[PDB]
């Protein structure tokens, strides 16, 4: 198996992330294009990653074999490749990266032409044949490669031409791009926007991406924009499609916090019936979402499920804790950048601080207890606990939650509390912990 | 092994040339450069065959993943990628073609620094670094992929400032590019002398390349030269290091003809102390250069030794009737475009038409006959029948000449008597053959 969670994605040379891998996989899709008879074009796209080159080149000749012409975007965020296979007739796009991994790191994400992420059964088709035989276009008509010049221009003016009527931010901004695709290609379109930022991250040696730096590293934006006294700081991960901002007080606001503020002003946003969250959503803003009256889902918890709960509900906001933000009325796809531009544009709305348009009154605290066990789960043993979550979840009303995990992969239950007050999370968390042990 | 009489060639897919081999040798080729310590930077380019695109791209990802830089020039001649590999400071110079070959084959041609085609011993280290396992540059030192604008500009122009003042050609000439990788491009440096021709294969759609045209097939050019009502033919191969012209009235002048007007006029050539040719090369030519105190040597056949003996010898100039041709003062390898300009240059220096350039008097003719055997044909094979050969000879004085080939690995035995008569020709073969028959197997 080479997708499950994550998909395709491993250190180089020590992993399923070897030439020869990519080569195979290139030439698999490939051949379900000419199965399916879509379109003899796909879309290619690669973060800065030093491997992504010859890793791009693998999967290209494999695509060629099978006679799928490759237009290749550069180094361009991953939203951007699948922004191009939507917008251009291609049969499906690739991106060369592993996102928010070290720089060791490096993997293939998929999109189909619809420009979504391969579902579960699209990667076991593609599983099935690179499993085959590598199979040569039998008429000979191989494929060519071109690279397209200015190629972030079509998705900048995209963006642009949809809220340059709403951005007007003369604030501060501080700019984090990870060492990674975003480098430049995020500097290009706050330009067009004539924002005045600063960047701390948009120097990629092909080695230092994510390296202290970037969405999973909030702790650079933060000391940055507290030593540039600026007004915002945007963080952006690897492959750009998480993103993490800051107040002018150097205050972090996550997925969560974003995907809420985008809620308050979905009209701006394109509009939506509802907003998409997950498992970890923190319930001050479940109970935010139902004081305005705002529908609310908790999906399964990450990869692919917030977009599938959202074209489930007929929803177009959604978003995940990580900093995964959606928007169906634009991308089909997180987009870290379009994010930062429909955040600049609500920030233009009033002459008041980042911090004020953020949830007000203190997030409710979290206390997780790994609970060691011997034995494996299931669903039955979930069940003979069930009485004992209900019961703190009545006791706890509306200032508090339980969520109870198992990890699949390891005999352990993972027993979490989140709640007003902290001192409450740790107590019903250890009530919960002893309950399973007298059940289990 | 991998190389072979043709040096890694074969047909696509149902061969040695897969894209998992050829990914295998670009990072072969990679790693021989880091164990060498050479700069890790090679050029790469291409014919025009619609498979090479893929195999490039394979034998990319090899050298990048071994930590090389690839600059890639597209679609040009063999001798352009070597004249580059030369110029700049690049470690190898790659070309993915089967040269002459049918459409549906493909290959590799690989150049070392100086510019030279790869010998037997640096093959014999690819091979063995194949072999080898796959090898990721230690410390993720990985390499680039850049395509050259203009790529031949810099080719056309070095040919351009060497024969500008010589060339002043005033007729009309016909170009057979063979659908091949000269299509354009020798267009365009025909251009830069304002050379007055007319293009008939020159429009590469990925799988036409050599389908009845270019140097492998004469006729083409020879057909056009009459309706054009030209007064020169030139025919390239797929790669275009082969060249082949036709005169005025058709009638075709092959490698052993073109080397010869070469030889006649050398010290526009850059100059030469003498003349490297084949055993194929025609005797009329050997007793041509004989009579004018031109220093003569024959190869062994091919399969760059040309080369070997001109650097062997100290000589500059030296062909085979294939077509290649090669000027040591300028290139390292055969060039059809360059030996091209440098006979417009000469044609350039007498108001007489192409027809009297060629040596003067009918060619020697000659007659094969193939003896099968029970196994391939050794030197000591060769022995048994020396006495015999050496007799014909003898009878022949300088009316002709024979020359007895093995077949490679193959059990047959090729017996050839060259002659100004036809029928002594076929005589004495058939002679020489009876005697085969009694002494061998
Ligand atoms: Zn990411
Ligand atoms: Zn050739």
């Amino acid at each position: 198996k080479y997708f499950g969670t994550d998909g395709i994605r491993g250190e180089v040379a020590n992993s399923t992330i070897t030439v020869e891998f990519t080569q195979k996989l290139g030439n698999a899709v490939g051949s379900l294009i000419n199965q399916k008879n879509y379109p003899k074009f796909v879309i290619v796209g690669q973060d800065t990653r030093s491997s992504g080159g010859f890793l791009k080149f693998a999967l290209v000749s494999g695509l060629n074999a099978a006679g799928i012409d490759v237009l290749d975007l550069g180094v361009v965020p991953t939203p951007v490749v699948a922004f191009m296979t939507v917008k251009h007739r291609a049969a499906a796009g690739f991106v060369i990266t592993a996102s928010h991994n070290k720089f060791t790191d490096n993997g293939i994400k998929l999109f189909s032409s619809n420009g979504f992420k391969l579902d579960d059964a699209l990667e076991e088709e593609v599983e099935d044949m690179i499993d085959g035989d590598f199979i040569y276009q039998p008429q000979f008509k191989f494929g060519s490669y071109k690279i397209l010049a200015n190629a972030i221009d079509e998705y900048i003016e995209s963006i642009y031409s949809r809220f340059a009527k709403f951005v007007n931010y003369k604030g501060k901004v501080v700019v984090d791009c990870a060492h990674g695709a975003a480098s430049h290609n995020f500097e290009a379109l706050l330009d067009k926007f004539g924002i005045n930022y600063v960047s701390i991250a948009s120097n990629p040696d092909g080695l230092n991406i994510n390296v202290g730096c970037g969405a999973t590293c909030v702790s650079n934006i933060k000391k940055a924009v507290k030593e540039q006294k600026a007004d915002l700081g945007i963080s952006l991960d690897g492959d750009a499609d998480r993103i993490i901002i800051v107040d002018e007080n150097g205050q972090e606001i996550d997925g969560d916090g974003i995907l809420n503020i985008l809620a308050q002003y979905s009209d701006i946003c394109g509009g939506t019936n509802g907003i998409v969250g997950t498992q970890m959503t923190n319930m001050s803003y479940e109970n935010h979402y139902r004081a305005n009256k705002i529908p609310f889902i908790r999906s399964k918890v990450g990869d692919r499920y917030v977009l599938e709960d959202l074209v489930k509900y007929g929803y177009k906001i959604g978003g995940e804790s990580s900093g995964h933000v959606i928007n169906l009325n634009f991308g089909t796809t997180g987009d870290g950048l379009f994010t930062a531009i429909q955040l600049l544009a609500i920030f233009s709305q009033a002459d008041k601080p980042v911090s004020e348009f953020k949830l007000q009154g203190e997030l409710m605290q979290q206390t997780l207890i790994n609970v060691p066990l011997t034995k494996k789960v299931a669903r039955e043993d979930l069940q003979k606990v069930a009485s004992d979550v209900n019961d703190v979840e009545k006791r706890l009303g509306n200032r508090g939650r339980v969520l109870l995990r198992p990890s699949g992969t390891e005999p352990v239950l993972r027993v979490m509390v989140e709640a007003d007050d902290k001192s409450l999370a740790t107590n019903e968390a250890e009530y919960l912990v002893e309950k399973v042990k007298q059940k289990l």
